């Protein structure tokens, strides 16, 4: 029952420990507030009456401002985004290329101009400072962990960049781990498009900043010493949205080739594992079967793993917009196989993180850019805040089955 | 009657001889001449019988062209702009990201030809020569002026490039001038192609010349003194081509973004305004309530002036892009408000222009590229010139409702 | 019958001679035996049965391959491109935008992924060989005649780049040729989309490197003395699938720009025209009448000639996809003139490469980023280059024809 969540949390801890870079430098009090606060965190939002209620609350308040925001998009698109599309292509008629991908650019225009106005700056100072203060983490590292929960890995350690040429290999590695351990608002609301609840994607998103800390600071404890714009509103929405743009057209060439590329592998897996007497061979029966221990470790039905593994391993050898894609029609009434409520949630949460190989490449250059002499330490640690970012998913999605 | 136009006229020039930096330094022979062309071309091609038929005449021309160049966006997107689309999602089936935008592409492909044959540089030479002759201005300042007819504010100045970054401060004001108090060629085939009359559009290009040096002059008189390519035609039209795609994106981006925010903010302004018993607030009301005795001022009747202010108002605070596009629904007969036809005409007038705050910093990189060391200048002149800009706006509408 | 075939063949091999920088240093080992791989490449797969075989067998794979890709396209747009499409628009069901343009994605990523693995490189090195044994042309000019097979002109040096500052103008000229007598595999499944024969793309493909070291050897003896990475293969998938969008971008607004001039062209041609009493005139009219005695040199019959002329001479004056589009609706039911098999074939394989002058300012950026010090061969060879790379579709057609 509750007792297979708890080992989950264990086991989960207990490999980050594992490959700790010195496990007797551990800071008790870091890692134990980390955990603390993100189980908290959970029981808070998902258990206690008053925070569910405060969870529904700004949930329906982000769902106002997608419905807001297609306003944009049914204005450039007009009939091909309206309800006759379904009269018409019925499930078809949801054209995904207009329908989710110009959400990426009205929320970073968005965010561009709450930047601009002190708003992001204001939420992020405060909840990043209650993280130094109760973890005793560095203020430059906390900060970026905080703005992890609205932007992406790229742009959280904006807020912090003079800082980031200087700070330690552990800071470094945790501001790396803020990153993979979360997503960025702007998928949130397309992720939300897709079918995904709301409340598990701000939920996953607010416990990334503790757990991104706890397991880097697990893996990778400090052993050193730390230290310590556009003209107007209008320019501010309008750089965000050139941004937004060339990041849907990213994410919209990704998908075409990925899921393309993923259909040739089928289609190969099909003739080759015909030799073994397995002509029926996918990319997500090796996937499921491979990872299926993995979801059963997270809270996930004896019955559920294999379907949940083929999801949970896509993210990982891929990305989690991929994962999602595939996940989404498991949301809807036609779903292939339905799925327990609980299950639904532990899939959505341990998706919900940029923890993927492709990501350290993205590191690279974004993070990279902010300290081009720190490229070399951001290579070498990649892979372990890559693990990192993926434990704390994985954490995020077991308490979210625990409590549920 | 036409008192209230004269008016009207006599306090746009007074705001500007306020707001000179020398009102003793004003060039009586250049500022009444450059008001003298900018009426007189407003009474030759909109009310002498004549000067209609050359108005027409040209717009049929353009009217044909923008036909010829939808034959290239036909073929890229079939059937989803053809005459079944309005069988089947009726108003719906105008899907603007496929009508307008590649638009942009064609008249980018087409202007770029029609620089490497030399037809450009030959009218610019001819219309930005007797500007010159006529008003004592500069060589630079009056071609980049010419120019901006039929380019945008960032094109206009590459024909007197070498002479940017040692032109006067009164000519570097003037180019800036001349690009926002006109438009685009390829932006005019965009309105033109959201239901805005062709020959308003042709006709406030033209008058944007002799007004935009009108105000410039005023405002910032001259106290110094001034002085004095693709391989081919197939290469050229692909540059061009590049161009407006990079532009016809980022025109995209910005209409889902702008029209996404405003409705965020109207959402916003729904319950601000119910605090003070106006839950029916939104940005229109604030605007049309702001920029109705400017509107007034103008020429716009009464019972009109708030709708106007509405757009003009839109176009000031964001782009004459988005001002347009809420425009656009009054010129059809599913219009929410049946308007006069001098309003109408009034309003395009005023409304055909890159005038905006957003545009400094399009000026600051396009024309700062030019002349690097002068972008202290442009950034500390952006206020003023957005105002000269926006009065010729005003002016050419002015006029435009006199004759009318 | 098959002797103005062969007649055909001499005249351009004549031309080639005529136009040498030196006919005496023209090494007949080189151009024979270069002429005999293309002519027995030609009988072995169009003629002979087992080669026949081979083809169709290479051809269907390449034919599951895109079904495959599709996948990620129709996961995108939905019913945009499902069957439904023609049910409802006819024809116009068929939206090139979301059909053919997503292909150019996948197939870069899947390129990009076949690089990394090492799989493309292992067939270069092979074939690359095989001509420099049998031709004794040099070890970098052979590799680049091979890998622009695959991949296209601009790509294609990039297996031996290190080599390129430093080879002779007739390595370098032959590398241009190389890739102005070819396309590349992510066309190649766009042309194969649009309804051209993959047999023919894949065999005009495989016959252009022998080709282009022909013809360029002819033109171009060796008068000097030649010498002689993503971090895993999700990130080598993603930079395929980005540069794979920057050109979807570009060929998609080159399309609407220049199909939008030509109709422009067409009616200024019609105006003109019927000043000379010929208002049908038009600019298929004079590049069918002008090219008619050179497709009927190539093996076109006479009554076929001036409609075959008119997609050849398109394909020189501007590109070869530009063409294609025109040619297309000639392969369907609803072609306006039925053309033999043998003609279709024809302009298949005279049409399937990058020859054309826009291609010198490709080479120009792209083959100079590799060598900035030998731009300026570059430029002075573009032309011979472009003619070269001409002669040799030409040649590749008319051995089809031969055989067919
Ligand atoms: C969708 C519509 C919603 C309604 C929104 C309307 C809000 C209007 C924005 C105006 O804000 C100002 O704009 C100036 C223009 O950029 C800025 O000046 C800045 O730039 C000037 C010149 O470029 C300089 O003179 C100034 O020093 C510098 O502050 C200035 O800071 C900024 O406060
Ligand atoms: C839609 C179809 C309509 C039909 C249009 C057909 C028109 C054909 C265009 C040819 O124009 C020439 O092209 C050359 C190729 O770029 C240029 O050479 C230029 O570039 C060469 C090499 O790159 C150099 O040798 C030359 O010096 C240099 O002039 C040359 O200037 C230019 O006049
Ligand atoms: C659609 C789904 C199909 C299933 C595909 C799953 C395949 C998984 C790919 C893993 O490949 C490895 O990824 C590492 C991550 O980049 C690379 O490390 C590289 O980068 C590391 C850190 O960034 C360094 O530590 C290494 O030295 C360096 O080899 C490494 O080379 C590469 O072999
Ligand atoms: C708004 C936003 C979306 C985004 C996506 N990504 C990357 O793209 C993948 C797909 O979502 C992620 O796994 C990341 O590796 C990113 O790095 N920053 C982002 N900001
Ligand atoms: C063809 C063309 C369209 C264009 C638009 N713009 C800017 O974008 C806004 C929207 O139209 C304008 O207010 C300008 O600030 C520009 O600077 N140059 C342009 N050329
Ligand atoms: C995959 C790929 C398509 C491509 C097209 N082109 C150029 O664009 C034109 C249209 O196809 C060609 O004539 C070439 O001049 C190129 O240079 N490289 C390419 N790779
Ligand atoms: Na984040
Ligand atoms: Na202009
Ligand atoms: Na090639």
């Amino acid at each position: 029952s509750l007792f297979m969540s708890c080992c989950g949390m264990a086991v989960l801890l207990g490999i980050a420990v594992l490959l700790s870079s010195n496990r007797k430098a551990i800071n008790l009090r870091t890692v134990g507030g980390a955990f603390a606060i993100q189980f908290s965190l959970g029981a808070f939002i998902l258990y206690v009456p008053w925070g569910q209620e405060l969870l529904r609350g700004f949930s329906d308040a982000v769902s106002n401002v997608i419905n807001y925001g297609n306003d944009g998009t049914s204005f450039l698109f007009g009939g091909l985004v309206s309800g006759k599309m379904f009269e018409v292509f019925g499930g078809g008629g949801f054209i995904f290329a207009f329908r989710v991908l110009p959400t990426l650019i009205f929320f970073s225009a968005l965010i561009s101009v709450l930047y601009y106005l002190g708003v992001m700056q204001w939420v992020i100072r405060i909840l990043g400072g209650g993280l130094q203060k109760a973890l005793g983490t560095s203020r430059a590292e906390s900060m970026s962990a905080a703005a992890n929960i609205f932007v992406g890995q790229t742009e959280a350690p904006l807020v912090v960049r003079p800082f980031v040429p200087k700070m330690t290999q552990s800071e470094l590695f945790a501001v790396m781990c803020g990153g993979l351990a979360s997503i960025a608002g702007g998928v949130l609301a397309g992720y939300a498009s897709m079918g995904v609840k709301i409340e598990y994607l701000v939920a996953a998103s607010f416990m990334a900043a503790p757990g991104g800390l706890l397991f880097a600071k697990l893996m990778m404890p400090e052993t050193e010493k730390p230290q310590d714009k556009p003209a107007n509103v209008i320019d501010a929405a309008a750089g965000g949205a050139s941004a937004g743009l060339q990041l849907a057209l990213n994410v919209g060439a990704m998908l075409i080739a990925f899921i393309g590329l993923i259909a040739l592998i089928n289609g190969m897996l099909g003739g080759i594992g015909g030799w073994f007497g397995m002509p029926e061979l996918k990319l997500e029966m090796l996937l499921g079967w491979l990872f299926a221990p993995l979801a059963f470790l997270i809270g996930v039905p004896w019955n559920e793993a294999t379907v949940a593994g083929e999801f949970i391993g896509l993210k990982t050898v891929a990305n989690e917009f991929v994962a999602y894609s595939q996940f989404a029609p498991y949301l809807t009434e036609a779903a292939p196989v339905v799925l327990s409520e609980k299950t639904k949630a532990i899939i959505s949460f341990a998706l919900c993180g940029f923890a993927n190989l492709s990501s350290i490449a993205i590191l690279l250059g974004g993070l990279g850019s902010l300290a081009p002499k720190r490229r070399g330490d951001i290579a070498r640690m990649g892979v372990k805040a890559v693990i990192a970012g993926t434990l704390s998913n994985l954490m995020a999605a077991t308490i979210a089955g625990f409590f549920l």
